[PDB]
């Protein structure tokens, strides 16, 4: 079941909901962290890019991080972690897509993404202690499915809404 669509904003997510996010446009699409040990941010790449450099807003502060995307027709999502407060962004896990759509999800001990290459990308995960004062923000409209309809969730990923 399709949730929303919801504007953009920031809260702590309940446990076992994937946010669908849909942008349209290439830049930072959403960023998260537990405060403690793990820092997320994921960005939209457009296709044809050669490496480069783009500035981002993460955690607060603007910060420079290389990007590229070697497809002609598949736009890119690319995750970056942080696992200290004062560290460095550095690329973890990608999504070729052309649907433009990404999601996550928190689970207990666990956060959730989709990776590789439409239309058989599939899911990942990363060990994270979720807290009180975790919280997590999209910069784009979404929906919020629930974990027990992961496979609906699958199916708008690699083949679209």
């Amino acid at each position: 079941t399709l949730d929303g669509p919801y504007q953009p904003t920031s809260l702590n997510l309940p446990v076992d909901y994937w946010m669908l996010i849909a942008p349209t446009r290439e830049g930072k699409v959403a960023e998260g962290t537990n405060t403690t040990d793990r820092w997320f941010a994921c960005v939209l790449v457009e296709p044809n890019v050669q490496n480069t450099q783009r500035q981002y807003v993460l955690d607060g502060q603007n910060v420079q991080l290389h990007v590229s995307n070697d497809s002609s027709t598949s736009w890119k999502f690319i995750l970056f972690i942080k696992l200290t407060p004062d560290g460095t962004y550095t690329q973890y896990s990608t999504l070729s897509t052309p649907h433009k759509l990404c999601a996550w999800m928190k689970r207990d001990n666990r956060v959730y993404w989709y990776q590789g290459a439409t239309p058989n990308a599939s899911e990942s995960y990363y060990l994270t202690i979720n807290n009180d004062n975790s919280n997590v923000s999209s910069d784009a409209e979404f929906y919020l499915i629930p974990q027990s309809q992961t496979a609906m969730c699958t199916q708008y990923i690699n083949n679209g809404l």
